[PDB]
């Protein structure tokens, strides 16, 4: 009865927002002449691309169900109910066309910035339960339709809003600035260390045409505050000094999709489980903590640590076995904590890794090889599936300018929601 | 083959809003002195009541996963991320208390007014997949924090918002008024038939202390428009004449929860699968259509029909085998169409059932025995789980003044999202 799950293929759209030449604003050659994609268009592009790149064009009816991850569509796009949006995504814009997805099951799932990861878990339950053999998991978000401050208030839906919205209009930046204060007070790592994380993300993004910040070049020195425009922007005076612009992930639009199959699903598609286009999901785990209460030790992401430890234990591997990882760098501060949650650094030693370059493209454990949430960008619902697909892409040699020289055999993802209140971690094995 | 799934117990809160003596407004003895429950409070009450009534007190750690159904908490309560809200619900308001739900998997699922039904399917996939043996599915909603018109706009998130919000502020009432015009043009049923649905709902709700409209008595004649206050309130002139106030489900706050177990889960609790406190979920099915396109025949809810047909076929029963049902009467008009989608009336014959009383408490197929969405009320995320629990309560003889005299052996639910764009249907078998 031991039922395995395979990534058959997937798709990542360019991630776009302010600072990307692909984002249309008063300044783009096409301003007034063309528009940025709507949520519906990103979803359509993501579903279509996922089917295309997974060998399902012309046989989309063998997909059993679709799970959508999305956090804030109801706010930014006035649109919930993305299940039936997904069902209409294959033929979006062609009135009355034949539609092989009609009447299949579909839903949206949500857990803040972990929504993409949750969509993958839900898809996997289906594949393991008798009810599906092939599933589509897609994550989409549009956040460019509101100002930075309105956006902050929207993202604050991930916080304990009643308790924490008062911190700052930029509620999440402030919650992480609050960690960094405590982190500095305990000498856990420094603001130079977090600058070094950004330097790496932006260098990696410069090699990735899909990255929101692909065209932006930043030195360590700029990331460390030697740039007048790298402002300490928070309003809350208690935490203001601990966060720079470059410490923050992007407000982005984008989508990512993956096709997941069990062994019967592979058979229906004419594939063997040893097919070299495949990657096996050896394990996936989810851990969720208490929205209403925060641990004292701001130097440890306990929930993320639990999810990663569960996933690694289920896959029967240790962190030192990992060859590549994607982690939830919603801030530079978060990336450092993620190294310790994943277990690739001991508590208090993420700083060793970032000072030695161990997580750069040339290091022994490259992390966020295409730019992370910092430079690739952070369309919240897409992020969890983008993580999975970036491990997949490295494993199949598809990353071009940021391709790892040594093709990774084992990889991990670690996707987080809110201030370490939801976490989803997967262990992937190259086939 | 697959593991069987059992309802072990569950909970329904009173559903409250304008017209309920339990709802605090400028007119309640406690106005200015006490407040209505927040979403967090409803969720706490619901999670605690569910554990309470499912024999899990003290041993809540044996629950493997929690799934929350909710539609619009991000709008009405500025709060998403209800997974970790649920984890914190067991001990809500007791700072630092020990919490056996810590680090369990949890998420929110969403498909408009089918969000509760989808929570149930999702929990069931977990039970069948190796990852859970006992699950908690809870559905909650708070909608009384905005006006009726704002509420209309928020509920329009269930529509194709870009395409359909233009119809009316009351977008869903208008979409169903639009069906009713077409229905009247094809003689499918009448506005007198839909008055009869309301009259039965309010009579049933008068026997149910949990019903939002428990204290409101309405004759058929009032429901049929012989009451000056029963107005045709829509703005859209094309559809305005086809919908009265009493045709509409309530804007309610409330929660419902259920504990679901597989065979191993029963064993862990000390229960045998023949225990007379249990109900078996013999089948559950989901069907989703295209958000962007509508079928011409407004007289058929094709999606709901597909879900019901799949569920009945999986359970190897016919509609005529059913002894009780709960259907999605978001309008009286919807109830009539639900009879035909469920298959207890043939196409064009729901009118025969409402005229002959077959779906009343004394009929051979009672439907919505406690008031339905019309009188019990409609906290959208709770509805789907409330349906399961109402069938359970009838089957176990717990409905008091609205208890069926002949205990039902077989029951069905049909939960719908939006304008028949998502449907979830379950076949329940009494033990």
């Amino acid at each position: 009865a031991a039922s395995r799950v395979f990534i058959v293929g997937g798709h990542i759209t360019p991630f776009v927002g302010k600072g990307s030449p692909l984002f249309i604003d008063k300044k783009h050659p096409d301003f007034g002449k063309k528009k940025n994609m709507t949520l519906e268009e990103i979803l359509a592009t993501t579903v279509q691309g996922t089917m295309e790149h997974s060998g399902l064009s012309g046989r989309e009816g063998i997909v059993d169900q679709v799970v959508v991850g999305n956090f804030l569509g109801e706010l930014f796009s006035s649109q919930g109910h993305l299940g039936p949006a997904a069902i209409g995504s294959l033929t979006y814009g062609q009135a009355g066309s034949k539609n092989p997805l009609m009447y299949k099951p579909a839903m949206r799932v949500e857990g803040a910035c972990a929504s993409g990861g949750l969509a993958v878990i839900s898809a996997m339950n289906a594949l393991k339960s008798g009810s599906a053999d092939i599933t589509l998991a897609v994550g989409v978000e549009v956040q460019t339709t509101a100002s930075a401050r309105v956006g902050g208030d929207y993202l604050a839906r991930a916080a304990d809003y009643q308790r924490q919205r008062q911190l700052d209009d930029f509620t999440f930046p402030c919650l992480f600035a609050k960690r960094m204060k405590y982190i500095a007070e305990h000498n856990h790592f420094t603001m130079e260390d977090t600058a070094r994380v950004a330097a790496k993300a932006y260098a990696n993004g410069n090699k990735n045409p899909l990255a929101h910040m692909h065209t932006r070049k930043l030195t360590f020195e700029q990331c460390n505050g030697e740039d007048p425009s790298n402002v300490k922007f928070l309003g809350n005076e208690t935490y203001k000094e601990y966060l720079r612009m470059t410490d923050c992930s992007q407000v982005s639009d984008g989508g990512a999709g993956v096709v997941l199959a069990n062994e019967e699903g592979l058979r229906k598609m004419g594939l063997s489980p040893n097919d070299s286009r495949l990657v096996e999901i050896k394990s996936i785990a989810c851990a969720v903590s208490n929205l209403y209460e925060d641990p004292d030790d701001a130097c440890c992401m306990f929930t993320s640590r639990q999810a990663a430890q569960k996933a690694l234990s289920m896959a029967n591997i240790k962190p030192s076995d990992l060859n590549v990882a994607e982690v939830h760098d919603c801030f530079t501060i978060a990336e450092m904590l993620m190294y310790e949650a994943l277990g690739i650094a001991e508590y208090g030693h993420a700083k060793d890794l970032i000072r030695n370059g161990d997580t750069t493209l040339e290091g022994r454990i490259p992390v966020n090889t295409g730019g992370g949430l910092l430079s690739f960008g952070h369309p919240v619902g897409a992020t969890g599936i983008k993580q999975i697909m970036e491990v997949y892409r490295q494993m199949k040699g598809q990353c071009e300018a940021y391709q790892m020289k040594k093709i990774p055999a084992l990889g991990a993802t670690l996707n987080m929601g809110g201030d370490d209140k939801t976490a989803v971690s997967a262990v992937l094995q190259n086939i």
